[PDB]
């Protein structure tokens, strides 16, 4: 096979998603918080384990890492902000180890 579509509402990627972004999280050096703020395309494909491929636009919050505020500021600033990034992310879950790999990450 070859990679095909993965709704939305699966919760597997609903797992590969969060993780994509906690990893973006702390590889920044920024202050802030970032947000996902719409999946552009989000595909998964079968190769022994299951091989998620994301791309994700991502915004800046004002909401700082540190705050313990942090996840009801988030849901909060909503609509304004910062920059727009998009990424694309491709997460790989290697069930029988129980394990969740992220093998690349490329932003513009």
């Amino acid at each position: 096979g070859a990679p095909v579509p993965v709704d939305e509402n699966d919760e597997g990627l609903q797992r590969a998603l969060q993780f994509a972004m906690a990893e973006y999280n702390r590889a920044s050096n920024d202050k802030y918080s970032s947000r996902v703020v719409r999946v552009i395309s989000a595909k998964r494909q079968l190769v022994s384990g299951i091989k998620y491929i994301l791309q994700v636009e991502i915004g800046r919050t004002t909401c700082p890492k540190s705050s313990g505020d942090l996840q009801s500021c988030e849901f909060h600033d909503e609509p304004e902000m910062a920059k727009y990034t998009t990424c694309t992310f491709v997460v790989y879950s290697i069930p029988w180890l129980n394990q969740i790999k992220l093998l690349e990450s490329k932003c513009q």
